[PDB]
């Protein structure tokens, strides 16, 4: 059947890392920016640390550990992996710090300076991350611009395997109707995610109640063509929102298409002004040292 999962789960003693600031608090919990110093090594690694807000329930610890399980089992340049856990009364997850936050906020905040080259590269990178998950027989279930993190403006990675094996406006039709989720189901979400980026962060089907969404899609309605998108790009989004799940593109195909478009980006996205667009600190991606 499946091959054994020999990923290592690293345990971090609370004294090897320090919380420095809060980055955000929500339903998810509290996320801090911090610094990790592996014991006896002259390295400081920028990290983010996640604590579950204001509780110590047995159900809450179960889901945190499920998340850690999935994050420990991946290794790809466009996916977020776990650095370790800290076994504190409140169990903490430690991962690499992604300084620019999520891609959704980044596109919103930084829109007047985002060119076609960045947009299409993000699309490739996400498709690469997703393709890697598919290789791992892993269905995401919550792909969205809010779940892509930004290491640098040139380098993004997929995250939030909380649901990874509701966010209704990102879901394939078959998922809404029948709670079915597949890799092809993730493509639909990929399509919505691309639309988000191309609209610089608009909310899809804005001011429409989620109950209505199933009905709209059944008729044949889809998200509108964004103003910067040539028909070439929008057609790709539309193919991801095809009713027959097998008619949708494969992640591997999307890597290819978007990648071709990234070679001549101004031919596929039309954006006004597009032309005019600590001594021992080591990034987690360069720190491959065991135990
Ligand atoms: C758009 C997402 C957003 O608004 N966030 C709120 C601000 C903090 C953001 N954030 N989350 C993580 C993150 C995600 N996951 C799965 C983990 C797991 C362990 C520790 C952090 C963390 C962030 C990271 N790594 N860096 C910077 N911001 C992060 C989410």
């Amino acid at each position: 059947g499946e091959a054994p999962n020999q990923a290592l789960l690293r345990i971090l003693k609370e004294t090897e890392f320090k919380k420095i600031k809060v980055l955000g608090s929500g339903a998810f919990g509290t996320v801090y920016k911090g610094l990790w110093i592996p014991e006896g090594e002259k390295v400081k690694i920028p990290v983010a640390i996640k604590e579950l807000r204001e509780a110590t329930s047995p159900k809450a610890n179960k889901e945190i550990l499920d998340e850690a399980y999935v994050m420990a089992s991946v290794d790809n340049p466009h996916v977020c992996r776990l650095l370790g856990i800290c076994l504190t009364s409140t169990v903490q997850l430690i991962m690499q710090l992604m300084p620019f936050g999520c891609l959704l906020d980044y596109v919103r905040e930084h829109k007047d300076n985002i060119g076609s080259q960045y947009l299409l590269n993000w699309c490739v990178q996400i498709a690469k991350g997703m393709n890697y998950l598919e290789d791992r027989r892993l269905v995401h279930r919550d792909l969205a611009a809010r779940n892509v993190l930004v290491k640098t403006p040139q380098h993004v990675k997929i995250t939030d395997f909380g649901l990874a094996k509701v966010p209704i406006k990102w879901m394939a039709l078959e998922s809404i109707l029948h709670r079915i989720y597949t890799h092809q189901s993730d493509v639909w979400s990929y399509g919505v995610t691309v639309w988000e980026l191309m609209t610089f962060g608009s909310k899809p089907y804005d001011g429409i109640p989620a109950s209505e969404i199933s009905s709209i899609l059944e008729k044949g309605e889809r998200l509108p063509q964004p103003p910067i998108c040539t028909i070439d790009v929008y057609m790709i989004m539309v193919k991801c929102w095809m009713i027959d799940a097998d008619s949708r593109p494969k992640f591997r195909e999307l890597i290819i298409e978007f990648s071709k478009m990234a070679r001549d980006p101004q031919r596929y996205l039309v954006i006004q002004g597009d032309e005019r667009m600590m001594d021992d600190v080591v990034d987690a991606d360069e720190y491959l040292i065991p135990q």
